[PDB]
């Protein structure tokens, strides 16, 4: 279920996190209270991408760094989790490269496989009105309820 023809070069750079579905309330609350300032797409070594977010905790600014390992489809990668002794499964389902990108993540071993999220990736910190709703209709169809559903605070802190 990847972009079809999906071009990593395109989909390095900037990005802002601005909304997310998940599965956990625990996950999606810790989420809120944090503020969102930027995200960073690279290259990573093993032809896959290092993820680096920078956010606002407790008004300390915040990074952190995930390798997204290659899986099987471009697009496609693995997350491994020495913290919650899980794998998941995260793909770039739907994206235009130059507006939005829908990602989607599920574990694929250990307690993490009851685990479910959709993100939407922006280009720009706030979201034009079409953008918003692809990431509620895809959340929607992927059966999210609406109360899952979290536009997340952002920040121009960090930056």
């Amino acid at each position: 279920s990847v972009q079809p023809n999906f071009q990593q070069d395109k989909f390095l750079g900037r990005w802002f996190s601005a909304g997310l579905a998940s599965n956990s309330s625990w996950l999606r609350e810790k989420k809120a209270a944090l503020s969102m300032a930027k995200s960073v797409v690279a290259p990573a070594t093993d032809g896959g991408l290092n993820l680096t977010s920078t956010f606002l905790r407790k008004n300390q600014c915040e990074t952190r760094t995930m390798l997204l390992q290659p899986a099987g489809s471009l697009g496609s990668y693995s997350y491994r989790s020495p913290h919650w002794g899980s794998t998941y499964s995260v793909s770039v389902v739907e994206t235009d490269y130059d507006q939005y990108a829908l990602l989607y993540s599920q574990g694929s071993k250990g307690p993490g496989e009851d685990f479910r999220m959709a993100t939407l990736y922006s280009r720009t910190q706030t979201p034009r009105a079409e953008l918003k709703e692809k990431f509620t209709a895809f959340c929607k169809a992927q059966g999210f309820t609406e109360d899952t559903i979290v536009f997340l605070p952002q920040t121009d802190k960090c930056m």
